[PDB]
């Protein structure tokens, strides 16, 4: 699964958004427009075991066409998004099967 932060004429969001992924699967956040960007999960809806510390990105990134990649394995849901982009709306979430 791609991922596109920022739109492709002038709107941040998650592009997608939302989506649900095989355990098992590679998930790659790609800057289209609109950096830097950064991306964190709450600990507040994130599984009880998957700690949010490891796939968080505390490091922002302002490199154009510049990627991250994150592999989750466990069947449920982790709410992420982005700090800085917040009063936007920007927010994303994946359901892992
Ligand atoms: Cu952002």
């Amino acid at each position: 699964a791609e991922v596109k932060l920022g739109s492709d004429d002038g709107g941040l969001v998650f592009s997608p958004s939302s989506f649900t992924v095989a355990a098992g699967e590679k998930i790659t956040f790609k800057n289209n427009a609109g950096f830097p960007h950064n991306i964190v999960f709450d600990e507040d809806e994130v599984p009880a075991g998957v700690n949010a510390e490891k796939i968080s990105q505390p490091e922002y990134l302002n490199g154009a066409g510049e990627t991250y990649e994150v592999t989750l394995t466990e069947k449920g849901t982790y709410k992420f998004y982005c700090e800085p982009h917040a009063g936007a709306g920007m927010k994303g979430e994946v359901t892992v099967n």
